[PDB]
């Protein structure tokens, strides 16, 4: 029997932007990977950590929108390797703060290579579309 | 403690964050109609248009983790969504995608709504480049 193909993946904006994303995640966890034996959600963490000390993992979730399994795994293992602290509110301890520190600077140079292709414009352009599919585009979809 | 990563204001979150978003409001689709969590729909997509597709072939084309298809393989095979080292969609997979696929259509057209033709067209031309130059600028 014939198969309808019903969505065309490779043109489809919400298959082509969790791609990319997955691309970008994976490039930058090329710097801390193998160094430090860390996942990328739990990186992820880290980042929200040293941004808004004494978030919940609820809240960690809520804000990236990422699977609550997946975060409550993360700061699992972040809290036996001593990296966050809780008090619930977790935070960065001193030992997850010297990652940060170190792979923060590297993250922040692959980044700006990322965007080096845009010129200011272009730049601009995108996160001025993005902003209005977060603001406006998303309250449509239910 | 200074805040060395502005997540607010990095590309990278913002992407991932909307993405998450995007990909969450699709899922309740599918998850109120099979209890299917988003890895799994995925997969499904991929099987639909690339029937024979290895576990490692869905992740290759995906950029998904590896560990988490084979955990989303490994769960719809379980329920019958998928049957055999090629996998395809087993009548009820194929009957999950033709039911939820128009679905999310309809549902990304809305998402969609809030740009002209021009302004699509110009998102999707960024993202090109953002891939194709991007990408091999980082690493
Ligand atoms: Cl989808
Ligand atoms: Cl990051």
């Amino acid at each position: 029997s014939p198969h309808p193909v019903l969505l065309n993946l490779e043109q489809f904006l919400p298959y082509r932007l969790s791609v990319l994303s997955n691309r970008i995640s994976g490039n930058i966890a090329k710097v801390y990977g193998d160094r430090y034996g860390m996942a990328i959600p739990e990186w992820r963490v880290i980042t929200i950590l040293a941004l808004y000390p004494g978030s919940s993992a609820s809240e960690v979730s809520d804000r990236t929108a990422m699977d609550k399994v997946a975060v409550s795994r993360a700061v699992a293992r972040l809290l036996e390797r001593g990296f966050i602290r809780r008090e619930s509110m977790l935070a960065l301890s001193p030992a997850g703060r010297q990652v940060y520190e170190t792979v923060a600077p590297l993250v922040n140079e692959m980044e700006q290579r990322l965007m080096s292709v845009f010129s200011a414009e272009e730049q601009q352009t995108l996160e001025r579309l993005i902003d209005r599919l977060a603001k406006d585009g998303l309250p449509r979809m239910a």
